[PDB]
């Protein structure tokens, strides 16, 4: 198990424009297109991202290309952010993937707002971090995904993603 397989479990794969859990236009493996309510705006973003006239459908290879770019960007976002980088550097490899998962879902700014949870992670108070992370809109809106990520921070294993 690695970060690509993990996010593929959490995000799924769809080759046509769809709305995500928040109602936003999305394609591929959780690639957000736009927060605008206009499908035309979303189709224009898609064509710009892919570089051809797609008419709202992409291939699996195109979806995997956007996915590689998005994972790369999440990592680079962590390492550039002064609040996230010291956390990431303090973590083992499994828990690093859990942090990347959160940044992929909610962005660098969103995760950098979990101030108290990040401090607990850095101190390696895993049970206390797990409790604090669950006191969040994130946990209440997407509880099955949040549980899996939180379990990964608590245990430092992939057990939440096996049998899936
Ligand atoms: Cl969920």
């Amino acid at each position: 198990m690695n970060i690509f397989e993990m996010l593929r479990i959490d995000e799924g794969l769809r080759l046509k424009i769809y709305k995500d859990t928040e109602g936003y236009y999305t394609i591929g493996i959780g690639h957000l297109l736009t927060k605008s309510p206009s499908l035309n705006a979303a189709k224009s973003e898609l064509d710009k991202a892919i570089g051809r006239n797609t008419n709202g459908v992409i291939t699996k290879d195109e979806a995997e290309k956007l996915f590689n770019q998005d994972v790369d960007a999440a990592v680079r976002g962590i390492l550039r952010n002064a609040k996230l980088k010291p956390v990431y550097d303090s973590l083992d490899a499994v828990r690093r993937a859990a942090l990347i998962n959160m940044v992929f879902q909610m962005g660098e700014t969103g995760v950098a707002g979990f101030t108290n949870s990040l401090r607990m992670l850095q101190q390696k108070r895993w049970d206390e971090a797990a409790v604090n992370l669950a006191k969040s809109r994130w946990y209440n809106q997407t509880p099955n995904r949040a549980k899996r990520v939180i379990t990964t921070f608590r245990t430092g294993t992939w057990d939440a993603y096996k049998n899936l």
